[PDB]
C-alpha cells in the first residue's frame, strides 16, 4: 500500500490524448511545400493521391505531396485530414477560424497530423472566383495565410460574404502575397479554370456534396461538428494508425 502503480488504462471517454501519446510523429516537411525550379508553387495540385475505387481506398484521398502548397504539417505525419472546403461558406469559416487554430497548437505543430485542403465549390460564382484566389496565392506560397485573412474577414458573417477582387486583392496584401501584379492576373484570367472544373468533378465523384467535408485518416465527417467531436475521431484514428512508414 506504500507504493505508487502506473496510471490503468481508461475506457477512451476517460483517456485523454492516449492516440496522441502513442503515436510517432513525422520528421520531414514541416517547414512548408517544396517549391519549383522559380521558386514559386505548383497551385495547380488538386485530388488524390490514387484513385478510388471502393471504400478500401479511402487513405487514397490523402495526397502526402511535399510539393502540395495547399497543405500543412509534416508529410510524414501518422494521420492526414482531407478538407473539402468553400470560402464563401459560413460553415467552412467556423471551421478555419474556430476548430483549426487548435487542431493546429495540438496536432500540427507536434507532426501528428497534416491538413490537405481542396476546393469544393458549392456557393457559386463569388465560391470559384475565392478558389481561383486562393490558387493564385497558393502559387506564391501564402495559401494558409490567405484562408486565414479571408475566413478571419468573415467571423461575423452568418451567410455569404460575397467577397469580390478587391476583397481577395485586400486578404493577399494581408497575407504577404510578394507579386501582386502575379496574384491579380491569375486571380481573373483562366489559369485556374481547369483544376477547379476537376477539382470539382473529383469531389462530385466521392459523392462529397456538403461543405466543409472531412476525411480524418480513414472516418468521414460532414461539417463544421465541434471542435471536441474533431480532437475525438483524430485520438481514435491515431491509436488505429500510430504510425506512417
Ligand atoms: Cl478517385
Amino acid at each position: 500500500t506504500q507504493a505508487e502503480k502506473t496510471a490503468t488504462d481508461l475506457p477512451p471517454g476517460f483517456s485523454g490524448k492516449a492516440g496522441s501519446a502513442n503515436a510517432t510523429p513525422g520528421t520531414k516537411g514541416l517547414d512548408g511545400p517544396t517549391p519549383l525550379a522559380d521558386g514559386s508553387f505548383d497551385a495547380t495540385i488538386f485530388g488524390p493521391a490514387k484513385e478510388l475505387k471502393s471504400a478500401d481506398d479511402i487513405l487514397n484521398v490523402h495526397r502526402r505531396n511535399a510539393k502540395d502548397p495547399f497543405a500543412v504539417g509534416a508529410v510524414d505525419a501518422p494521420l492526414v485530414i482531407t478538407e473539402f472546403s468553400d470560402f464563401e461558406c459560413p460553415f467552412c469559416a467556423r471551421w478555419s477560424n474556430q476548430t483549426e487554430p487548435t487542431l493546429m497548437e495540438e496536432y500540427v505543430s507536434k507532426g501528428l497530423v497534416r491538413i490537405e485542403w481542396n476546393d469544393l465549390p458549392v456557393n457559386g460564382e463569388h465560391a470559384l472566383a475565392a478558389a481561383k484566389a486562393g490558387r493564385a496565392a497558393a502559387a506564391q506560397g501564402k495559401f494558409d495565410e490567405f484562408r486565414k485573412a479571408l475566413f478571419e474577414a468573415s467571423r461575423n458573417v452568418s451567410g455569404h460574404p460575397n467577397n469580390t477582387l478587391k476583397d481577395f486583392e485586400r486578404f493577399a496584401r494581408n497575407a504577404g502575397v510578394k507579386d501582386m501584379e502575379r496574384f491579380s492576373r491569375e486571380a481573373q484570367d483562366s489559369t485556374y479554370d481547369e483544376v477547379l472544373t476537376k477539382a470539382a468533378d473529383y469531389a462530385h465523384g466521392l459523392g462529397v456534396s456538403g461543405t466543409p467535408a472531412f476525411v480524418v485518416g480513414t472516418q468521414y465527417i460532414s461539417g463544421a461538428q465541434p471542435t471536441e467531436e474533431f480532437i475525438k475521431v483524430i485520438e481514435s484514428e491515431l491509436k488505429k494508425s500510430p504510425t506512417f512508414s
